[PDB]
């Protein structure tokens, strides 16, 4: 069936073979099958690595053969004569069961080997297709590849009745498990997004395969934004990973110190930091959580940070930039009047109530300057400390027992803060000694119970102050080689977004040296 | 003259006298000259303090008399009847010259006091004008204060001669040397303004007015502009000096990492910066240098800072944010070609010259760093280094010649910057050792020489690194309390506008905590 030429070939061709294929053949009377057990005799014949048995009791269709291994049944099936255009995948099909590498990508190909699913495809084609070979081809790899995708090419001039019966009208027609699947000219990449579409696959899979960043600045607030910007710049690989982009800004409706812009809000802010990194094509990761740093073991290794969704980056260099959470009073009324009166930053919200009464949460250093700070401009400040003595140094203590428009409570606990449905009004509290309840009438009320950096995550990694603050130097170098810290997060001694936005630059102008110093080779 | 309710305050009002007061008259036959005599004698009859004397001779109007001290020749004449509405002028000039205060602000007085110029008012009048006499108290006054200012005052019924001569058709009616001066009821503010004018005083001797300042900042650009919103925030009375609103930005033109901000120019940021400092009513003062600081003799006192100009400002904290000078080549062609492809700045300008050549000029670690860092984005990096060998760390330095996008020139001085007049396309140096000249076609020039930090100022007062640059801690507090700095003028890292903004935050916030607990009373 063969001539001359195609036999030449064909004896090249399977001197590339490296293991042994059967041609299992299940066989009928007709002169088809006469033509087929030919075929595959003289095919047997060019190569001691090629045998061919029959096996007509089978329950296959009637001429079809399997090219397979040895003690495995896996592999494509040609139903009717795979000569005409078909040779060629006949020819390749042989190849591929007998070792011969396949051209396609090989991440395609492991990706299809690892395909979860059961598929049994049929193709029909006709000898004189000249599109057929290539989705035979296609489908006859993925068999080879998988055991669970099975694949029988079927000769439309052989198996006439299937042709009318499931009304294959052109070619090639595949079905796969009954159903119709697709015609024409359809690639192996195409064959596998419709099988296997990677619909409600996790972010994580995905951000395994990244490659090494040249920087990966972890947290997305201002002070990761502006590292991400300045590393940018400088044309390396940088990769902005954070929870939500934006950080603290985002949550915030005025501010008024963002140092050139009198009035902006938080959240036109936060975008603008989103333009701004935008220009320069910084990988954007969001709604991820850094859940541990692993140091590099070498100078000029790689640090890597794993993930909460369980995914592995790796960076040349780490800027940590993961900010702070603001305390909360915990009690009713706080989370509806937060921007309305509730405050958490006496440097940010201070002047907008001059000459109006407010409260002060908590008496240690920052809560009893914040009420030394604030009694200067405002009407009237209470200082609210729930332990029975406050906390903060002596000398604060006594400047504020001083100032003639401040009120000291001790053993206060706030139960609510009260509004108009608009604004803050009042708060309600419990002496928590006798538990007698009492009120005050406010307009404002600045919670100052401390800040919690978002660094438990670097426990026993990077080296922490008492109060969980990253420790840096002035170039926001940590005790790690190739791992630096800016904004709100490290011991950086203010909490506010232009700080913030500086500190990121210089730890971003830090990496770069520390880059440009550990490329030694 | 005087009825006897007069006569009764009189006595009253010179009991009031510290020192003892001539009243010395010449005088003629008239009828005038005689009431005018009888007037002396019984007002000098009221008062051992008060004596008459008459003097016939004088070239003087007949009848006058002048009001004045024994041994003195100082003081107002009145020439005709001084009664009439007068009568009050003529008292308060007897208690003036008799020691009794005036009741007008003593600023105002210490003026005339010092006015320097000759000036002989004479001012017409009536008896029975009622708005006269505060005009002729005015002038009066300016007499006993300030012997080069003479008033006569001269009663119109007597000389009526001189009304109709001179043509005075209203009172009260000023001349001063011979020139009318003005009519009508002016203060005497109004006079004095007229004849001292401060047209052409300097800026100095106002600043030496100013009240102390609970915080100054010295220096107004980024930093100390930063410094200035934060601390008017707080409410304190803050001061911003500087030589030119704005410092370095202002003489550049596109910045693309003022963070959020993607493109903005130099002279717009610096406007922004204004609107930005001028919402807080800051006491921004422009063109001048500070000179000299002066700490403080003790904690809670005043820091002082003395100008070029010669004026010295008071403040119980000081913020130094007067940046650096970026030095210059000094040759042809570099001021022409400034912003045109001429840069001190890899990190602002560097992704400006992506696929172009450029050059470094300088083998310090900045400048080779500097080369290492451009040599990823460019096409080409020529580095030129003055000396025979470059500064740099050797590591640097073998980076460097590792590259292959690099060439490196040893003992190149450059000679001029050349372009095509409105670009760089080139830079010629010379071989400092054969004296060759050579060319490199180009577009842009980093300039990479040093920066020269604004404060020799302080030496002596304020602790600077070898590089001049004030050292700082984390919050920006130099060797000497209640003396903060900020920006590129300290040991900050890094030269960046958002890095200075960051700083000039921290340091207010610094300065304000030290206000705080310094007010130990
Ligand atoms: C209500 C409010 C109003 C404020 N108003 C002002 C104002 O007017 N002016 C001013 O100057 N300052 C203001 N501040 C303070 C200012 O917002 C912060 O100082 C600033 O945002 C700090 O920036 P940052 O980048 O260091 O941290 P953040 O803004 O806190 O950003 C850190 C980011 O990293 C994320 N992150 C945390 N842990 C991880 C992790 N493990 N992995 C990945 N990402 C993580 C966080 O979710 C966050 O999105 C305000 C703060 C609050 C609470
Ligand atoms: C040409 C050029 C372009 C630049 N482009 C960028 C850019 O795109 N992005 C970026 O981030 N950075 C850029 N920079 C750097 C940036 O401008 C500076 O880092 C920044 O301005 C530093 O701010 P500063 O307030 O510390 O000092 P300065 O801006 O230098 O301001 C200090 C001010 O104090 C004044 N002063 C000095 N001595 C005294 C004295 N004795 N008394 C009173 N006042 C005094 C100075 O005249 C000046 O006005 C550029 C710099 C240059 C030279």
């Amino acid at each position: 069936m063969l001539d001359t030429n195609m036999k030449t070939q064909l004896k090249a061709y399977l001197e590339k073979l490296t293991k042994p294929v059967e041609l299992i053949a299940t066989l009928d009377d007709s002169a088809k099958s006469a033509e087929i057990k030919e075929l595959l005799a003289e095919i047997a014949e060019l190569s001691d690595k090629v045998t061919f048995k029959e096996d007509n009791s089978l329950p296959v269709r009637k001429p079809s053969f399997l090219i397979t291994n040895p003690g495995s049944n896996q592999g494509p099936r040609f139903a009717g004569s795979p000569l005409g255009h078909e040779f060629t995948s006949l020819v390749l099909a042989l190849l591929w069961t007998g070792g011969h590498p396949s051209k396609e990508a090989q991440s395609l190909l492991e990706q299809i080997r690892h395909i979860d699913g059961d598929f049994e495809f049929e193709t029909y084609y006709s000898l004189s297709c000249h599109n057929c070979p290539d989705v035979v081809q296609a489908l006859n790899l993925m068999s080879v590849l998988n055991p669970r995708i099975k694949h029988t090419a079927i000769d439309g001039g052989t198996f006439q009745n299937e042709i009318t019966d499931r009304n294959v009208m052109g070619v090639p027609a595949v079905f796969v498990n009954g159903k119709e699947f697709g015609q024409g000219r359809m690639t192996l990449t195409e064959i596998v997004a419709k099988i296997d579409t990677g619909a409600e696959k996790r972010a994580a899979e995905e951000l395994n395969k990244r490659d090494a960043y040249d920087v990966l600045i972890v947290g997305s607030g201002p002070a990761g934004a502006a590292a991400a910007i300045y590393s940018a710049r400088k044309g390396i690989r940088t990769g902005l990973m954070g929870e939500r982009f934006g950080g603290q800004i985002l949550d915030t409706v005025d501010i008024e110190n963002y140092i050139s812009v009198p009035k902006t809000e938080g959240q036109k802010l936060a975008g603008a930091l989103k333009v701004h990194v935008d220009e320069y094509d910084v990988d954007v990761i969001d709604s991820q959580s850094a859940s541990k740093l692993i140091p590099a073991a070498v100078e000029g290794g790689l640090h890597q940070i794993e993930t909460a969704s369980g995914a592995v980056l790796k960076a040349r260099s780490i800027i940590v930039a993961t900010g702070a959470k603001w305390r909360n009073m915990n009690v009713p009324g706080e989370d509806q009047y937060r921007t309305k009166g509730v405050t958490y930053c006496p440097h940010c919200d201070g002047p907008l109530f001059k000459g109006k009464r407010v409260a002060v949460i908590g008496g240690g250093n920052s809560g009893v300057e914040a009420a030394i700070d604030l009694a200067g401009i405002v009407e009237h400040v209470t200082l609210l400390e729930f332990a029975p003595e406050m906390k903060a140094d002596q000398v604060l203590q006594d400047k504020l027992r001083s100032l003639k428009n401040v009120d000291i409570i001790l053993n206060a606990q706030t139960t609510e803060v009260k509004g108009d449905g608009s604004k803050v009004v009042g708060l309600e509290y419990r002496d928590r000694v006798s538990g007698d309840i009492h009120n005050i009438e406010l307009a404002g009320i600045f919670v100052q119970i401390g800040l919690l950096p978002n660094t438990n995550w670097l426990e026993g990694a990077v080296e922490r102050n008492r109060m969980g603050e990253i420790i840096i130097d002035a170039k926001c170098e940590t005790n790690v080689k190739g791992v630096f810290a800016a904004g709100d997060c490290t011991t950086v001694p203010y909490k506010q977004i232009i700080i913030a936005t500086g500190e990121g630059a210089k730890a971003s102008l830090s990496a770069f040296d520390y880059l440009i110093r550990t490329k030694t080779a």
